């Protein structure tokens, strides 16, 4: 699974609008998709990054992109975490879907799965409206991702796509 | 892994005194072990079964058996759940260890793993002090396990073993 | 052969109502089936278990489930054992069919066969009307099975099935 | 496994003095061995054949040969049949050992096993004091074996052995 | 190839009535067949066995069974042995066919062939009219086979086929 | 080739101080490495990205990290582009090494090679002093990489280590 | 892939008349083809051979042959080198096509690729109008190729084709 | 196995001077060997060729060559044929060894065996003192071999060998 | 393969009547074929053998048989040799065809090829009108072949064909 | 087997100074070697090319290179062609070695062998003192090679070697 190749389809139960709901990749066609991987729920570390994406979701919606958080934890554990306040280390309200990959099929398709640990690496993927992979970021567990950069990259791809790659020196 | 054959060793991070601690199967040698499998944490259903074993743990201690709950969930989710009050559907205090099988390796060794769903079936296993498997109960997801039966089988095996 | 997967079909000569008769698993579709495995006929141990099921067969019939005892012995030895009075250590009247698995094919399909000894483990299986496996119990040879438990699990599954 | 090759060793629990006892092929070295296979216990047919051998065992003893009956039934079924009087169709007292091959391994080694039915064909084997196979007769199920013939072949081979 | 399984077909040049002739197994489908194997022609040992069968062939004929002697020797060697007087150690007149299995194919099908020596063991086989194998006797080389027994077994099988008796009480 | 695994070693002739010199990954010990992949030399597009790294090279050096630009072009073509003025769309002076991967072995080891086109994707790799891979960014051809981000990530990993 | 076997087709972007253009082997049908392989662009060595071919291209044209230079460098680098004056060590104007084999597939098809170096040897191939390979020369890197010889060979093959066939002593 | 390659060793029981005796190829290592293959004993056809060889054996011995007849028949059948008078179609006295290859191993090694018929082709082989094969003639069954030619070939090879 | 099997077809350019011509085995149907192998051209040794065959070709024609000399040399080398007078070592006139097996495919099909030397052994083959191989003689390089024998063998086989 | 890779060694009987002599590649150390492959001997076409190399051999000796003509023909055919006057279409005297590759091993090592025809293509190879291949020319059969070009290439490489 590499850049310029059709991104692996994915589906499963995710927490949406405070309720567990089935989501599918084909539900979002004509829009960019950002697949966001994080290792595990209920970690002692404050989950500032994912919250950052959820809060700044409107910006993504405006860019016609769907952000989807995903982990190898059950959707029930996800929902529990959603109902846990942010002050307590919970997620609080999440304006983006949080998807369960208990099967671990997704993290393996996206090649971010640590078989040994049963957890996903800190990976991020950008998929155009055609469903092709345009970008991949993979961070080792200690390091999070900046939202501004992701937005920059998405805007960049949209611009290049509508304005075929120009500006010579 | 079948009955009369040595049960697969297992180890991992588990929640025990409301705190996470590494446990190993060999930590309980000279004692019977009851491996208790459940699908997932934070299910909407009240965890009456697992709670029942935890509450009636003393009967097991008297029978020189260690009961161990295990699932394919993170040890963190486990810890969260224990710290969740029983009124909200949590486990509250647990006098038995709750083991994390995030790798899903354990559920695979005991062949109770649903590969498609990434969760374990309701399987229960009894292992003697010699480490051999004497009993396996495997239930489909909707149906739970009775504590008294497990106690009867353990009591039974112990009696047969001495006589 | 695992839980949630369609249970293996089975057929063969069994002693039913005191006579040797060919029976097939598909004869009981639309009914739950409890497959009961025992090691050997004419064991010195009093066959209290199989008798218990036979006696309490009515309770199973009210629940529309068919219990079938099965072993790796010839149907003739079965018939002999049935025709042997209980005071002598026999089975006496059996209100459930006792099935011969001389081929050992069945015990192998249900994976309860001890290859070295040519005998079946004390295994028990629950099959829905669809023919899918909902429950498996496997005991090492010394320990028997409780009727009340089997009934509870059947009632439970039927309940899940109805709502 | 063919004639002129060392005959497969065999061992197992057999009914001998009206009691179950472990016997081994190597217990009988320096004596010829006649391995006698029969399909099943408790057949409706009168067991005239096995009885004939047991009764005329002394003639075999005079030739310093041990005759051993063997079947794929449990030693318990054997004991039951021995404890069944000849008038009712049982074996009554048997002056030859009746060996249990529940594993079916033995019948398989001598290639007399009907895998489909789990029963042995009517085979008979003659083994010298060195343990080599000198003769094999295999009859389909309906037809029995003559004692006088077996005695003739043994007398013949012993004669050949000395000259 | 075991008892209760259809016996392997066989054909070949055999000595019949003093002349070499092609015979085939299917010629006898209305009759039981007794296939008689012996190691070699012109052995120093008096061929008492084969002779016994040849002499008492009429008894087999009364039972509608065909006896056939067979060896791995050429039909010419067979014929030579037939033309050798019994007093000189020959077979003399033979009222049963003596079949050549020079290819050794037959002896191999009935699994009585000693590959190392190129000779057949003293094996005997009884085949019903269906062509199914009902009986096999295999003797090491020093010990011969009794005619009366073969007759007993054949009669027994025929009786059983058309016709047991429980002990009961 | 995955994150947390020792990153593949690499060597080859590169343009560094305006001259061709044999370079190796092991030459830079005690320092982080930023492996910068770009498709081709002499593209019509102004090489704003590579130049950006070259200009802000001091910032990487202060962090004891070595940035290395790499492509599947000959070291000679590299030298040519370097000697080509920025006004013409060239690179001018480059304060970082520019490595030739004509064999394309490097781009294959880092799994960024388009086998069909013979060019590397816009990939970037971060390697610690221990030589283990900590980060990979891979962009399709139209999109460039921001320096501040790379610096942020390096800062992050170095801090966690320390 | 050897002489007397149909020569491998090839296509790709090449610099023609100072501009990049996709060229294909089939564009020159009915004409002989001389495939000229050279290691790399921007070599310090004065490109005397390639210049020689480009200059004496008319001679090739009179013989109905198209000469094509090819290397494993990008078509952009090619265009760059072409725009560099010959006094500076560049190619300047090139009257023959210069083809880019960045994939290296072509150099691999003609077995002139140094896998280790990713460069082509100084190989040259002659292909008739039927598309079959009639001649191959392969030189190690230090030694260049002579034009007059190539011409002798093309004229020779054309002559043999037109003049059936030999001439006895 | 081809010409100029070491000829396959061979051994077995052969009738020599009218008696059966075990012979081996290595018994003749200082002399050339002519291996003579023939289809069958007791053919209606008069065995004139092989007899011719036996008679002119002295010429071969004079050339320090050993001629050996071989067939796929038993050594007993061979002996019978030797002891059968020539007038009646037998071989009578044979001054060369007649070797039995009942196993058919030899004819297969020399590649003259008709697997289908179990008989040898009319093949002839010349083997030097080094044991290497120098010549092979193979005739279809109807056509025999001339002694004089073989002799020519042997003289030729000895002559070639010294100069 | 060997004798009694259809002989391998063969073709190639050969020198006929002092001239080069493409020849095929199938050109000669209804007549026997003798394939004659010799190692190499222009040897210092006098080509007495091939000349002998060429001279007595009429005898073969009377038998309706075609003798064909063949080697692994070019047809040009052949033609050169033919045009070289026998004096000084050439072949002179050849009344039989001389076939080029430059490919060596033929010598390999008849299994007479020395792979190491790239030359054919002195092999000779007889093929009936039906195309089956009836005879093979193979001589090591030092020893030649006699014409009379070949004639005897052809006469024998033709005789057999008619009888 | 490619340029810049060590060239395959070769050896064999070649005609040297009008006589057959064994030659080897390693005999020429400290010298370049030009391996000249030509299809066949005794072609009707005037052998102008090979003659050209033989005549202009001195120029090669001045450059310290050994030119070796080679073909898939016997060294005997070679000797014949040498002994054939040039007026007759022969080579006459040859001041260069003519090597026999009857095995065709060499033409295969240099990959110039047409397997179907058994002849070599018009290939030419240049080998340095180090034994490495520096140049390969391969021409289809109709077209010859220019000597001057070969000289230019050798001169070029020696020059590159010294500077």
């Amino acid at each position: 699974a590499t850049v310029r190749d059709p991104a692996p389809q994915f589906s499963g139960k995710a927490v949406v609008d405070g309720a567990i709901k089935e989501i599918n990749s084909n539900d979002y066609k004509g829009k960019y998709i950002v697949l966001f991987f994080y290792p595990m729920d209920f970690t002692f570390v404050c989950p500032t990054e994912i919250i950052a994406f959820s809060d700044r979701y409107l910006e993504f919606e405006k860019l016609n992109t769907q952000v989807i958080a995903v982990s190898c934890d059950s959707e029930y554990s996800h929902l529990a975490w959603v109902n846990t306040p942010r002050k307590k280390g919970g997620l609080g309200e999440m304006k983006i879907p949080v998807l369960a990959d208990k099967s671990m099929e997704i993290a393996r398709d996206y090649g971010v799965l640590i078989e040994s640990a049963g957890i996903a690496l800190r990976g991020l993927f950008v998929i155009d409206k055609k469903g092709t992979l345009r970008h991949s970021t993979i961070n080792d567990l200690p390091v999070g991702r900046n939202v501004d950069e992701v937005l920059r990259v998405v805007e960049a791809f949209q611009y290049a796509d509508e304005n075929g790659d120009a500006i010579p020196c």
